């Protein structure tokens, strides 16, 4: 997160760190007792390592009573995702067992009605992504509030030049932004999960290159089928 501040510890009990051999790769969001939602490109580099999900965390390194690193039984990238596109950029991770819930670990309700979040709406994004252009990794969870950017502006030649389909949404990126390592994390509006940070490479913090987030409501059939597949 660029331009953000350190989050209140455990104030976002849905927040997940998706890891490869104990290193943070991507954000994620606990959406059911046994399932974490993230972005499909997050496991690009994962084949020879172990994917895990850290729940209950504020610091990535320090001991906290609510922190628990779960193994992943199954990783289910969206079947229409492709390397080289950011369409269908969703991933569902089935934890080894149901997560232990409490005040610091709780699923986030997610948007099931397929209608646009209205523009200018202030949404929360949190993550352990990079905090400066040099690539510095924070140890603890950061967040920022970002206004939703209307799709027509996001589609202008100056911005993303018609790449923003109905299944994606944008947020402003003027200094305050999501960035590398925030990929897969949640964009929350009115206490409901609305978007998942995409996981393609991009500039961060440049107003003409808005952040792009996959609209969960657009994928409700897919999420529901996977979630039921246990
Ligand atoms: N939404 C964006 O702005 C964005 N998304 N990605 C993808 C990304 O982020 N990752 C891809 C999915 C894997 C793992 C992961 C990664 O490298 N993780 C990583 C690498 C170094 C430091 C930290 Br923290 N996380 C970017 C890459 C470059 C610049 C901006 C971004």
């Amino acid at each position: 997160i660029l331009g953000g501040r350190e989050a209140e510890a455990h104030a976002r009990p849905y927040m997940a760190s998706v890891q490869l051999n104990g290193a943070h790769l991507c954000g994620g969001v606990l959406v059911a007792e046994q399932w974490v939602l993230s972005a499909a490109h997050c496991l690009e580099d994962a084949a020879d390592g172990k994917v895990q999900v850290l729940l209950g965390a504020h610091s990535l390194s320090q001991p906290e009573p609510s922190k628990r690193l779960y193994d992943v039984l199954r990783a289910v990238p969206h079947p229409d995702s492709q390397p080289d596109t950011i369409d269908h950029d969703l991933l569902l991770l089935q934890l080894s067992e149901k997560a232990t819930l409490g005040p610091a670990v709780r699923p986030l309700p997610w948007q099931r009605v397929d209608r646009d979040v209205a523009p200018g709406t202030l949404c929360d994004v949190a993550g352990w992504g990079i905090v400066n252009h040099a690539g510095r990794r924070p140890d603890s969870l950061q967040h920022v509030l970002l206004p939703v950017l209307d799709r027509a502006t996001c589609n202008r030649r100056t911005h993303h030049d018609g790449a923003i389909t109905e299944r994606l949404m944008c947020a402003e990126s003027n200094r305050r932004d999501s960035c590398k390592g925030d990929s897969g994390g949640p964009l929350v509006c009115g206490g409901v999960l609305e978007g998942v940070v995409t996981s393609g490479s991009r500039v961060c913090g440049n107003r003409k290159k808005p952040g792009i987030y996959t609209r969960v409501a657009s994928y409700a059939a897919w999420i529901d089928s996977v979630l039921a597949s246990a």
